[PDB]
Parts: structure tokens; C-alpha cells; sequence
């Protein structure tokens, strides 16, 4: 599977790794209940003095906002990432997360945004999950 560029007009991203997958496979495999871990390197080109995350979950076509504990990563202690981000520096931001039990058993696509304090998408990822 690909880590799919959904548009970024004040950055980029270089890499993702997520802990329960490989992208030699065809989708994202999500297994409830364990601790899933998240790293993304990416790299403003502006200088940002805000980050605030935002997760969508995409069924059918329609992408639909998903909550997050800390959306203001660099605010939260254990992001890796502190600002300001200066412009033209890679970093690396790092999140676990605990899928609950609770969540439905399905295939979807997940979209996680990065964007500045002027609400201008840093990064934008999209990918195909399975859930369970």
C-alpha cells in the first residue's frame, strides 16, 4: 500500500511507520486493543507556530473528522515535536495510540492532517485500513 499525499500547501512528509504494518501489504492491518505506534517524519516549508492534528475517518467517499487526545502536538509531551517548527527542517513526530474494543470491525481508509496556526495543511496522509 502507499502513504498517499491528500495535498499540503505548507509542507511535506518523508516517510510513516506504523508499528502493526508494512506497506508490502494491502492495507493497513489495525488490531484491537494493542498499542499501535505512529512515527512521521515531516518538514514545514514555513516556519509554523502551531500544529494542530486532525484524524478523518474516509467510508464511502465521505471523509469524517475522528477525535484525538492531544490534537495540539506540540503542546503534548511526548509528540517528539516542540515549537516553533523552523521552516526547512525535517522532524519527527511520534504518537500511541490504544484502539478500543469498542471500535467496529471494517476496512476504511484513514486520513491524518497537519496544520499551521493560520489552519494551512503542513502534511496530509491518507491509507488503506482494516480494523480487527
Amino acid at each position: 500500500f502507499v502513504f498517499e499525499d491528500c495535498g499540503s500547501e505548507v509542507g511535506k512528509f518523508s516517510d510513516i511507520i506504523i508499528s502493526s504494518c508494512d506497506p508490502s501489504e494491502e492495507k493497513c492491518s489495525i488490531i484491537r486493543e494493542s498499542e499501535i505506534h505512529v512515527s512521521m517524519k515531516f518538514t514545514p516549508s514555513v516556519d509554523v507556530k502551531n500544529v494542530e492534528a486532525k484524524a478523518f475517518g474516509v467510508l464511502l467517499d465521505v471523509p469524517v473528522p475522528f477525535p484525538l487526545k492531544k490534537p495540539e502536538i506540540c503542546k503534548d509531551p511526548d509528540s517528539g515535536v516542540k515549537c516553533p517548527l523552523k521552516k526547512d527542517v525535517e522532524i519527527e513526530y511520534k504518537v500511541t495510540f490504544f484502539v478500543e474494543k469498542a471500535t467496529p470491525a471494517l476496512s476504511l481508509e484513514i486520513m491524518w492532517e497537519f496544520r499551521n496556526e493560520k489552519d494551512e495543511k503542513i502534511t496530509c496522509v491518507k491509507f488503506p485500513a482494516k480494523i480487527k
